[PDB]
């Protein structure tokens, strides 16, 4: 028997509610003026390179800003596009 083996991802914080924040993963972080743009039009620049993640288990996310670097643990990627997790811990990069 073996510890549980969890998952990871990088990406930037480009929006974040109480519920959920929206990552992009692209190699560059993304420019300046994309923090103006709309989830519509995110999910149009940034196709196959967004990950929702979904916030409902972590105690607190005050630290969770648009902007931030990090990298999130979660054990599945649910069946979706963008592919979207529930998080169990994220880190600040």
């Amino acid at each position: 028997g073996d510890e549980t083996k969890m998952q990871s991802l990088v990406g930037y914080v480009v929006l974040k509610d109480n519920e959920r924040a929206i990552l992009i993963t692209d190699t560059k972080a993304p420019g300046k003026e994309d923090y103006n743009l709309s989830e519509g039009q995110l999910m149009n620049k940034f196709k196959n390179n967004i990950v929702i993640v979904g916030l409902s288990e972590i105690d607190n996310t005050d630290d969770l800003k648009r902007g931030e670097k990090i990298k999130v643990w979660f054990h599945t990627r649910k069946e979706s596009n963008p592919p979207s997790a529930t998080i169990q811990k994220y880190e600040l990069l």
